[PDB]
């Protein structure tokens, strides 16, 4: 049996934020905790939420100390703030890090009796087994400011234990936000690199969700629609920025639609390896995926290859009388051209990772990627040896070949 | 602002019903009211639910008196049973009639003080309102288990009920009526006769077709409308011809009808449903057959921006050729639909559907006016004249293609 599980409400288009918040007000919420990071707090993004809520007599508090990774110490501090402030709605504001952090703060607030590493142990991934009851003390709203991680519609969160550096993925549909707000007025200032990295992150989400062993007829159409929107609007969004708000808005929705797909179909080894590259070498998550995705397609295309050919057909990249190999070659050629015009380097070496450093860690990276939660959904069951070959090829800029 | 609003949980594929019901049990529900019709009760469909729930110590009650249309007297009786039995979950089982009836029983149970009167008038459609729908989901959550493929009502905010005493129909629309969970288990549709398979499938085709060209279509509904159409193109003929011998085709079409529901729950429909409603109530034509008879002429009408969208559907379904322009792509979309109708045994005209000429001519003016006022008209990409709806109805009665 399969499922399609999403927030009850996803509000989108420019200007949806104040209208969605009016529903929060009319639903009777009186105490709102905003969870965000320092850049977004400092640059007025939290004010866009708190001004509307305060005008209606809602009490507000802002926790702005989440950084680039959700850490256990920061999550505990935010949960302690919730315990004292007692919100009846938590509003995550930002990219993947604040939204993921807010999900775990929410659990700890709803269930102060539970120890995190308890939860970390039992709810590592989606399977049948129960998650503690959520949404009694507070509802969860996610407001995304990049285009994007899709975390505003997913059951996933990761937090790093400061003391050990160990990452703990959590996954349960009780962590899916109650409402997602996708308002492109919040992304018109994104710099080019963040536009590129978030957009290729979204491409990767939809690509991995489409060929995942858990792909379904309920996820497939959203995955393909996300890819079509990104093909058609991501270059203009990157090049033109705020001068083309429609392109910015289309990509903002596309990243959420990719989230809808992978929230239910999950991902694959491109994310498994991207996680390890990013954390070891401090490469942005979207850049790591951009560097790996074409070799992962080459790897999975040896059924995934039929599915990749369908994506090429959907994106208008195929010609009359192409058979599968030629269609996949055209899908890869489109991705390499997209990466190039978005300023993505051609190798991890050209991303700034330098040779002795990479060879010292490549075996640990391969082993850890194998153990990553996203590996189980990949259409090809990997050998550690093979993940190492992909990583090396991607380091030196070679196409993966068997 | 646009939206994408659905049940929190949709469970699907063969065998999904017992797994979905285990979440109902582990969520702590102890009293379940099943709402269905007599055919489904008598043929063991309700047993598939109650056996699982009772084995877990959930108390169950089954209301099986829903008729072919939700009627106000039956809805009131089901609400009174709810008032006495006090369920903490209502489980609708069936096609559109039980699922729509259950939504209204739910309202009356949550809010017995409210006058149905009132609700029917204030909440006829989705719009911006100072006054909000009464709070739902306090006494009970709502689960919808669909047994046709299908109306999509398991994911929509819509319900209609007929006043027996007057014959007046009351459409209701609010996202507080959207079920909390939809269950789409094709083990419940393997015995559907050919005609129910055909009518339900072309209803689903029509939902997805109208949702795609609606003025409220969005990037969040568009991909689901296209996926529904693709699944229906690829599996509805085999589902119809082969039935239970091809469970994958029955299962694909069952998901496709729900996926079409996702699209039109959010993007709404158009004048094909407007006119089909009026054919159905006046001449007692099944809903999916009425839509099947009209959709091709509604496309011809809307294609006079709708024509570009229809061409995109033809491209998506693999129906266009190299160097086709818009007009040719739409012609190929229409040719595919006509061939699908023919092989599903759909008649070529309303006349061959059993309505005779004198009765049709006597009511066609009222039908055209009533269809215009139908709430599905507002989403149609072409704002109609009553004059034009009348022409479509006459052309469809006599089996002519609509031409401008
Ligand atoms: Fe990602
Ligand atoms: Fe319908």
């Amino acid at each position: 049996m399969l499922w399609h599980k999403l927030p009850k409400s996803i509000y989108f288009r420019r200007g949806s934020l104040p209208i969605a918040l009016d529903e929060v007000i009319t639903d009777g919420h009186k105490r709102a905790l905003i969870v965000t990071d320092r850049f977004l707090f400092n640059n007025g993004y939290a004010d866009q939420i708190t001004s509307v809520l305060k005008a209606a007599g809602v009490e507000t508090e802002v926790f702005f100390e989440v950084e680039a990774d959700p850490t256990l110490s920061i999550v505990r501090k935010g949960a302690e703030l919730a315990n004292s402030f007692k919100p009846d709605v938590i509003i995550a504001l930002g990219g993947g890090s604040p939204m993921d952090a807010a999900k775990i703060m929410w659990v700890m607030y709803e269930h102060p009796e539970t120890h995190f590493e308890e939860l970390a142990l039992r709810f590592m991934d989606i399977r049948k087994r129960k998650f503690p009851k959520m949404g009694v003390k507070a509802k969860m709203i996610a407001v995304t400011t990049t285009s994007g991680t899709g975390s505003e519609v997913t059951p996933f969160a990761v937090v790093t234990d400061d003391a050990t550096g160990q990452k703990y993925p959590l996954a349960d549909y009780a962590l899916t936000p109650d409402m997602a707000i996708v308002d492109a007025n919040l992304v018109m200032d994104m710099p080019k690199s963040l536009c590129a990295f978030g957009g290729l992150d979204a491409v990767t989400h939809a690509m991995e969700a489409y060929v995942s062993v858990l792909a379904s007829e309920f996820s497939d159409g959203q995955a393909l629609q996300a890819l079509k929107l990104l093909k058609e609007y991501l270059p203009a969004s990157y090049h033109e920025g705020s001068k083309n708000p429609v392109a910015r808005e289309r990509v903002h929705s596309a990243a959420t639609i990719a989230g809808i797909a992978f929230a239910n179909a999950f991902l694959g080894v491109c994310h498994s390896m991207a996680h390890k590259l990013g954390s070891q070498f401090h490469i942005p998550h979207g850049l790591a995926n951009a560097l790996l995705i074409c070799n992962v397609i080459r790897y999975n295309a040896n059924q995934a290859r039929r599915r990749y050919a369908e994506i090429a057909d959907h994106l208008g990249l195929s010609a009359p009388g192409d058979r599968t190999a030629a269609k996949i070659e055209k899908l890869l050629a489109w991705l390499e051209t997209l990466k190039a015009e978005l300023g993505i380097p051609k190798s991890i070496r050209e991303a700034g990772v330098q040779e002795a450093d990479f060879l010292a860690n490549v075996d640990k990276l391969s082993e850890d990627a194998f153990d990553d939660q996203c590996t189980g959904a990949n259409p090809r069951y990997p050998l550690i040896s093979e993940l190492k070959q992909i990583l090396l090829d991607t380091y030196y800029g070679r196409d993966y070949v068997e």
